[PDB]
């Protein structure tokens, strides 16, 4: 919140107060929290009616330090998911000179909620045991038309991990994020196309066209009409089956049953099959492309401009070949001939409306010839082309309906919301800041600096070094959970369940799915993530070069622990453990925004720990820096990516060191802190250098002692900002010597990105659009960093710390409002009771059927011999169930 | 708040009498199906009066 | 400037005083914004009968 | 360096509403009487009695 008087900044909460862990439960951050402030919309409304094409800026009056008032000043939204692939130069569209951004994931099995066999599987085992008294081969009922021997094999040897569903739901949310772009322009912000290319102006008159494998440069059309994997460079295989017996022996252990709860629609069922095939294979299967009509700043030149979505570049390794087992239409003997097999399909697979070339060409609408016993030749298709043909037909409303049918088998609300959080964390991206004196700056068009970019975590994104397909693989950026086919098979049929797998009474998905407003919201959810990470890095004074080398440094020992505990590299009792200091950022988010991040569970010996997206990053990336006006790098600062008005205008509570400078009000303007706060001024041998009041330990260190670093003090950081915010500071040593790190040209600070204005807008003035809170303190070689003024330049600021004088600073002219976290149809009121009881019954539906053990017992030869009597089912202990105990 | 566009997540309410008045306007010879501004709707329409 | 008492609708705009300058009225006063079929036109909070 | 500590310093506010920064006022007193004086950028002797 913005301070109105110095009394408000002086009474702001300390940083340690906000990093305490909190116990209360909290609602999710939906992004409407920002929408109420930066837009007209007050209640639910048609996105097309609202023209949210023009709702993409912070706006407001600004006050200058000289006493003039600027009206209709603006600041751009920092994030976007679009990477320009053609760029404007000299008012003419031209191709990109820079290689594309890429992301890599770590994917592994981990323990989840403990799992248990259902009543129905106890039924199946009873059927086998009662059969054993006979000469007859029919062991058990064949569930949902699948072969009874297959139910017999699926119902055996369960894993103790539990099941996750995370990678699946990620692939589905990445694709939803990509197709969301395809709606009309009135519902997408202009700013999203010009976060990187600030010289282009998108036209409102046509919707953007999403396509596949089209890019002009660097071999980014991964085969074109003859598709191959963007990373592997190969091609997959996909084969369909009625029974497991036809699956080749080399890969019968990898097969996946396709549940018939999906495919229940009158239409779009073959499409549902293609989509389910997409959610369990490797991603990306192709490079998607957004194409939008755009024009020059004058609106003269016009053309189709090419963009690559970030979601289409992030790699999630999975299976390349796969085998799906289609539901049977009626219980029957397995087919021995082709016609018997084709006639027997519930949904018969076919190619989508888009022809492909190469070996095994696919015609649009082409049907598959089912595999069967005694078949002369095994049949299969390349998978990259099968996913290619349907790729242009997927859209948001169908993914919503699919996901809604999926909802009725298993819980998918929280899991999807978590995978969506991960989507937003890996996809929204901002360009690096430029230093300046004034309010705006940008790098040269079609330059390496223009396109260099960063995560909400202040880490730079790696680039490709060669033409697609990529011969080699980048270090992983983040670790996600995998979904095992075996336990998937057990759960899809009702043989097993766990607390995270329970169907939910809503029978419905998160609000973000199926909306045309989704891109705007995802763009707005990245903001809090950066606010929390920047508070994390700016609470301490380490410079970007020192982070950049911290992991291996042996100059200091504390810097190493500091780097090492910010990432996830610990495990215990077979499962993943969250980064030890990511919990601090998680704590900060809750205390500052009064909301709760989405989390998954991990079981450690049976105890549940929560893991948010903050705790799962991996070491190896480079930290964000800022460039000079000429494009030279600047190392001296703490990492930064966004201007601090975003931090301080969208919080309920903020640490004291980061607050805004208060408005002029008659005599009183700005104020500092002195020896009455326990601070002290630093002087050296040189009489023409002065540094502010600082912590008392600062007098007795020029190098930090090994095993120790700079402390949290909010007031000293405050005076550090007051010194920097004068236009003439020196970033120096205890003795007044130059530090090893590169420093900006004098008096400059990093500032936010420039975008073209609308009529009536003004550019931001002075330091009203700049990071300020990045006060350096820890040099790479272990020296302290000081901010010096000359004596004459020193007098007014020191008296201002003494509160005898006043400093003059610019501010936004804005008030504080932070909203509370917060529909029945007539038909819903008509049916509310029946919905209330049926929803309650579905929660226990599990593998349940009305028949009890007491009925089935009457049908048995011997009740005592039944495995259900001698082994009643229990939840599995972790990591392993007891085996061969000492009697 | 649904005078020209319905809010996302809401639709027209059940009101028997307005539907009745709409039948009265329709049973007159030359009804015209337009929007709030009096502009053409996207749906195909019957030749006039039918 | 020459009244002892004046109706609320007619008062002067208040002076700038640090952060705070001028202020309006919203749905918490019982008002509502008006929107039409055209997305590039906006009118203030107004009475609900409007 | 009290060589440079010889002025009143501070921001000033104007009646027209602009803010001047780093404004100064000299200390009025001294004990030194100049005996050579600068004229035309060149040092020269004093014309005035002590």
């Amino acid at each position: 919140p913005i301070s109105a008087d110095f009394s408000e900044v002086e009474n702001a909460p300390s940083f340690l107060s906000l990093a305490e862990n909190t116990d209360e439960v909290l609602k999710p951050y939906t992004g409407l929290e920002i929408q109420t402030i930066i837009t007209n919309i007050v209640g639910d409304a048609n996105p097309n009616q609202s023209r949210i094409f023009d709702q993409d800026r912070l706006r407001g009056n600004q006050y200058s330090a000289g006493g003039l008032v600027t009206q209709n000043a603006v600041s751009a939204i920092p994030f976007t998911n679009l990477i320009p692939r053609t760029i404007r130069v000299g008012n003419i569209l031209v191709n990109s000179a820079n290689r594309l951004q890429i992301t890599e994931t770590n994917v592994s099995e981990y323990y989840s909620n403990p799992i248990i066999a259902t009543k129905l599987s106890e039924m199946i085992s009873d059927q086998v045991k009662n059969n054993q008294f006979s000469t007859w081969r029919r062991d058990n009922t064949s569930l949902q038309g699948f072969n009874a021997f297959d139910i017999a094999t699926i119902n055996t040897a369960i894993l103790p991990n539990g099941l996750s569903l995370e990678s699946m739901l990620l692939k589905l949310s990445l694709l939803h994020s990509i197709k969301a772009m395809n709606v009309d322009a009135a519902s997408i912000n202009r700013s999203q196309y010009q976060v990187i290319d600030h010289n282009t102006v998108p036209t409102i008159g046509a919707p953007a066209v999403v396509g596949v494998n089209n890019s002009p440069v660097f071999g980014e059309d991964c085969g074109g009409n003859n598709p191959v994997y963007p990373f592997g460079g190969g091609t997959g295989a996909i084969a369909f089956h009625v029974t497991l017996q036809t699956v080749p022996d080399e890969r019968k252990s990898y097969a996946i049953f396709v549940p018939p709860a999906i495919l229940q629609a009158t239409s779009d069922a073959n499409e549902a099959l293609a989509l389910f095939a997409l959610s369990m294979s490797e991603w990306p299967h192709a490079l998607y492309t957004v194409t939008k009509q755009t024009t020059d700043l004058a609106g003269a030149n016009a053309g189709q401009q090419v963009f690559i979505p970030t979601q289409s570049t992030i790699h999630i390794g999975g299976r390349r070949v796969l085998d799906l087992i289609i539901p049977r239409r009626e219980i029957a003997p397995n087919p021995t001939t082709l016609v018997a097999a084709n006639a027997m399909c519930m949904v018969r697979p076919q190619a989508g409306p888009d022809a492909t070339a190469g070996a095994i060409p696919l015609a649009a609408g082409q049907l598959f010839n089912m595999n069967f016993i005694g078949a002369p030749a095994f049949e299969e298709w390349p998978m990259t082309s099968y996913l290619y043909s349907w790729a242009g037909r997927f859209d948001i409303t169908t993914i919503r309906q699919y996901m809604g049918r999926l909802a009725t088998m298993v819980g998918v609300k929280d899991a999807y919301w978590a995978a969506h959080e991960l989507n937003v964390a890996l996809s929204q991206v901002a360009p690096k800041m430029t230093t300046a004196a004034g309010g705006w700056a940008a790098q040269a068009a079609n330059s390496a600096q223009q396109s260099d970019v960063c995560y909400s975590s202040l880490l730079t994104v790696t680039r490709s070094a060669a033409n697609f397909p990529l011969a080699n693989q980048p270090a992983a950026d983040m670790r996600v959970y995998d979904t095992d086919p075996a336990t998937w098979n057990k759960v899809a049929l009702g043989l097993a369940t766990a607390a995270n797998l329970v169907p939910e009474q809503s029978m419905d998905v998160p609000f973000v799915v199926g909306d045309a407003r989704a891109s705007f919201w995802e763009r707005l959810q990245a903001i809090p993530m950066c606010i929390a990470w920047t508070m994390y890095y700016h609470s301490r004074g380490i410079t970007t070069l020192a982070w950049d080398n911290a992991y291996t440094d042996n100059t200091n020992k504390w810097l190493q622990k500091m780097v090492r505990n910010t990432f996830s590299t610990t495990q215990s009792v077979g499962t993943i453990i969250p980064a030890r200091y990511g919990k601090i950022v998680c704590n900060l988010y809750k205390n500052m925004f009064h909301r709760a991040p989405a989390y998954v569970a991990t079981s450690v010996g049976g105890k549940e720990l929560h893991i948010t997206h903050f705790e799962r990053w991996l070491p190896g990336g480079t930290y964000a820096n800022v460039y000079s006006g000429a494009g030279a790098v600047v190392n001296c600062f703490s990492p930064v990516l966004i201007p601090d008005i975003w931090c301080q205008y969208f919080t309920a509570k903020l640490p004291l060191f980061a607050g805004a400078f208060p408005p002029a009000q008659g005599q009183n303007s700005t104020k500092g802190f002195n020896s009455k706060q326990g601070l002290m001024i630093h002087r050296n041998q040189n009489n023409n250098l002065v540094a502010p009041y600082l912590e008392k330990f600062a007098d007795n260190s020029s190098y930090f002692p090994v095993g120790q670093g700079p402390e949290i003090n909010d007031m000293a950081t405050w005076n550090g900002r007051l010194w920097m915010t004068t236009g003439n500071v020196q970033y120096l040593d205890y003795s007044g010597a130059a530090i090893v790190e590169a420093v900006p040209p004098a008096g400059e600070l990093p500032v936010g990105k420039q975008i073209p204005l609308l009529a009536g807008e003004n550019a931001p003035i002075e330091l009203t659009n700049a990071a300020t809170t990045c006060v350096p303190r820890y040099s790479n070689d272990g020296r302290r960093i000081f901010t010096y003024l000359t004596t004459a330049q020193s007098v007014i600021p020191v008296q201002a710390c003494n509160r005898a004088a006043n400093l003059a600073r610019s501010c936004w002219l804005l008030s504080n409002v932070y909203a509370e976290p917060a529909v029945e149809d007539a038909f819903d009121t008509l049916t509310n009771s029946s919905f209330l009881d049926v929803a309650k019954s579905v929660a226990e539906s599990a593998g349940e059927v009305p028949a009890t053990k007491a009925l089935t017992d009457l049908q048995a030869v011997d009740v005592s011999s039944l495995p259900s009597t001698s082994d009643p089912s229990n939840v599995l202990s972790q990591p392993a169930p007891l085996m061969s105990p000492p009697t």
